[PDB]
């Protein structure tokens, strides 16, 4: 039936840790920069901190713990892991430092740096990120570029779990979502493989917004109609098409994320086939204190 899930969720010490920096205010509360020093180990480890409107409302407090309790469930080379938390008044998640920031600010950025070779290598790495959770059953509800994060620009990971879900239990970013979710507000995985595509979307056109100016109650129509994002300029009609199949109405007819894995895959062995990209093969994509004992947190593990 159902496994138990044996995740460790672990209780912070607020005095293990030095904020550093602001990253994000305004939304629903900050993110810091930080280090943290898992007492009585002698270790440094670069961390996100994203700690709660100061207004601690009993309403906020359920939607972060939410977050902890997934963060605190995966473990995939590609799905941002909860560190652990700290409880002072406002609860502080602390997860892992995603140094180069969101993938969305990053195409966006540096649109002249970035070659067919790592924006078809986030696909697949998305792509592994989402076979994952789907394995763990569990739907994502907000695939976009803006919650997708860089280790390096090799290694994106997945991120914000304020939104998941057991796929089938009961508990808005109209323009990712697909139409059972719109009119219906349906959630498959299958509905996730639509806001991929739209991820996919974002990327291959260097971080445009999707549908822009289109006003958001009027999405469900346009969609209704049969009208998709058009192919981005740099896509040749195989990776459009593959987009394009995520956003076929009868929901089965998606395709999964493991085989998006595979055409991806495959497809991220001959790029320049695949995106065509102005001087593409010509492309190639912090401190203080100690860090003489900085590891980074993929290489630290408790059992
Ligand atoms: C250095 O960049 C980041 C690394 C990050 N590393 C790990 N996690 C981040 N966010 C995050 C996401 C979910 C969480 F539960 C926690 Cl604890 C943290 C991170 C957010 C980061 O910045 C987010 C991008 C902020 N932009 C900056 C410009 O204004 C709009 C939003």
């Amino acid at each position: 039936g159902e496994a138990p899930n044996q995740a460790l969720l672990r209780i912070l010490k607020e005095t293990e840790f030095k904020k550093i920096k602001v990253l994000s205010s305004g939304a629903f509360g900050t993110v810091y920069k930080g280090l943290w020093i898992p007492e009585g180990e002698k270790v440094k480890i670069p961390v996100a901190i994203k700690e709660l409107r100061e207004a601690t409302s009993p309403k906020a407090n359920k939607e972060i713990l939410d977050e902890a309790y997934v963060m605190a469930s995966v473990d995939n080379p590609h799905v941002c892991r909860l560190l652990g938390i700290c409880l002072t008044s406002t609860v502080q998640l602390i997860t892992q430092l995603m140094p180069f920031g969101c993938l969305l600010d990053y195409v966006r950025e540096h649109k002249d740096n970035i070659g067919s070779q790592y924006l078809l290598n986030w696909c697949v790495q998305i792509a592994k990120g989402m076979n994952y959770l789907e394995d763990r059953r569990l739907v994502h509800r907000d695939l976009a570029a803006r919650n997708v994060l860089v280790k390096t620009p090799q290694h994106v990971k997945i991120t914000d779990f304020g939104l998941a879900k057991l796929l089938g239990a009961e508990e808005v970013p109209i323009k990712w979502m697909a139409l059972e979710s719109i009119l219906h507000r349906i959630y498959t995985h299958q509905s996730d493989v639509w806001s991929y595509g739209v991820t996919v979307w974002e990327l291959m056109t260097f971080g445009s917004k999707p549908y822009d100016g289109i006003p958001a109650s009027e999405i469900s129509s346009i969609l209704e109609k049969g009208e998709r994002l058009p192919q981005p300029p740099i896509c040749t009609i195989d990776v459009y098409m593959i987009m394009v199949k995520c956003w076929m109405i009868d929901a089965d007819s998606r395709p999964k994320f493991r085989e998006l894995i595979i055409e991806f895959s495959k497809m991220a062995r001959d790029p320049q086939r695949y995106l065509v990209i102005q001087g593409d093969e010509r492309m190639h994509l912090m401190d203080e204190e100690d860090m003489d004992d900085v590891v980074d947190a993929d290489e630290y593990l408790i059992p």
